[PDB]
C-alpha cells in the first residue's frame, strides 16, 4: 500500500555534512563494536554477554526504544537449544516501521575462535552507532517509525540447509505472521507493518560491492547510490573512489539464503546489503577486527544514517 508509494524526503548540503559529522567511528569501534567480537554462537555463554551488551547499548539512550526478547526452543542437529532474536522498536503501536536487521550470533565451527567480525558484529554495530548517532533526531518520533531486529540463530550449526539456518529470523518471521498489528486490528499482521526489511550482513571488508538484488526495492538501492554519491563530493567519504563504489549499477542473478528469506517470501520488501562476492575472509577464521577496513565502515554509516533520515523524514 503506502510502502509503495513512500518517498524519501532528500536533505540538503548541510545537512548531509552535519550526519557526516555527528558519527564516529572510534565510538563505534570500542563501544559498540569491541564488545561483540566473541565467540556467540547460539545458546553459548558469549551469546547471553552479546545480546546483554545489545540491550545495555540501546537502554542507554533517550529515544525510547522498546525492547523484546523473542526467546525459544528449536531441534538442532545438538538436540533442543535456545535462541533469543532482539527487537528494539520505537513507537511499538505505529502502523509502519523501517527495518533494520543483522544477525547477531557467530557460527559454530585451527586452535583459533571464529568471531564473524563482518558476519555480523559490524553490521550490527553500526545499527548500534545509527542508534546512537541519529538517538537526537530519533527522539522526535516519541505513523512510520523505526524498528531494530537482530537474529539469533542465522548459521547452520552443522551443514547449511532449510532446516538447519535461520532459525531467528524464520521463528521470527512467522511470530510476525501471526501477530495482528496495530495491536486489536483485523487482518493485518506485523509483517505487514514492515515498510521494508534492510538486512545488513558480511560489511567490514575493504572494497565491498553491493549488487541491486530484487527489483521491488530498487528504488531504494537507488536512493543508497545517489547518496554514496553525494557524501562523495562533499569531500564527506574517505579513502573513497566513484570506479570503486559500493553501491553499483548491477543486478544479481542468484538466489543468496539469508536472515531476508522467511520475511521476503511472506511479501516484505527487502534491501539486502549483503556484498557480492562475499569478503575473502568469510566463514574463516580469519574474519576478524585485523581484516576489517575502518574507513569503508566509517562510510557506509554516513550512506546508511542519511538513508535513513530521509525515509524517516528527520
Ligand atoms: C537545509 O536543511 C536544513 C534542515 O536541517 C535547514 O535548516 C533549518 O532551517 C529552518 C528555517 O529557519 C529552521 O526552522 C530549522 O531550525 C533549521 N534546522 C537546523 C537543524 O538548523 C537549512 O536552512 C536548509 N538550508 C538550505 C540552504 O536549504
Ligand atoms: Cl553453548
Ligand atoms: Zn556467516
Amino acid at each position: 500500500e503506502e510502502k509503495n508509494y513512500h518517498q524519501p524526503a532528500i536533505l540538503n548540503s548541510s545537512a548531509l555534512r552535519q550526519i557526516a559529522e555527528g558519527t564516529s567511528i572510534s565510538e563505534m569501534w570500542q563501544n559498540d563494536l569491541q564488545p561483540l567480537l566473541i565467540e556467540r554462537y547460539p545458546g553459548s555463554p558469549g551469546s547471553y554477554a552479546a545480546r546483554q551488551h545489545i540491550m545495555q547499548r540501546i537502554q542507554r539512550l533517550q529515544a525510547d526504544w522498546v525492547l523484546e526478547i523473542d526467546t525459544f526452543l528449536s531441534q538442532t542437529p545438538y538436540g533442543y537449544r535456545s535462541f533469543s532474536n532482539i527487537i528494539s522498536t520505537l513507537n511499538p503501536t505505529a502502523k509502519r516501521h523501517l527495518v533494520l536487521a543483522c544477525h547477531y550470533d557467530s557460527k559454530y565451527f585451527n586452535n583459533r575462535v571464529f568471531v564473524g567480525a563482518t558476519d555480523s558484529a559490524v553490521p550490527c554495530a553500526m545499527m548500534l552507532e545509527l542508534a546512537r548517532a541519529l538517538d537526537k533526531k530519533l527522539l522526535s518520533l516519541k505513523d512510520l517509525s523505526l524498528q531494530l531486529i537482530f537474529f539469533d540463530g542465522e548459521e547452520a550449526f552443522l551443514h547449511w540447509s532449510p532446516q538447519d539456518s535461520l532459525y531467528g529470523s524464520r521463528h521470527l518471521a512467522a511470530k510476525m505472521a501471526s501477530t495482528p498489528h496495530p495491536p486489536g486490528a483485523r487482518g493485518t499482521s506485523q509483517l505487514h507493518g514492515m515498510d521494508l526489511l534492510v538486512l545488513l550482513d558480511l560489511i567490514g571488508a575493504p572494497n565491498p560491492t553491493f549488487p541491486n538484488f530484487f527489483p521491488n526495492s530498487a528504488r531504494w538501492f537507488e536512493r543508497l547510490q545517489a547518496i554514496e554519491h553525494e557524501l562523495h563530493e562533499l569531500g564527506l567519504l574517505k579513502d573513497h573512489s566513484l570506479e570503486g563504489r559500493y553501491f553499483q549499477n548491477y543486478s544479481y542473478g542468484g538466489v543468496i539464503q539469508d536472515d531476508h528469506i522467511p520475511f521476503l517470501r511472506r511479501g516484505v520488501p527487502v534491501l539486502h546489503l549483503i556484498p557480492s562476492p562475499f569478503p575473502e575472509v568469510w566463514h574463516t577464521m580469519d574474519d576478524n577486527e585485523e581484516n576489517l577496513d575502518e574507513s569503508t565502515i566509517d562510510n557506509l554509516n554516513k550512506i546508511l544514517q542519511v538513508f535513513v533520515l530521509e525515509y524517516l523524514h528527520l
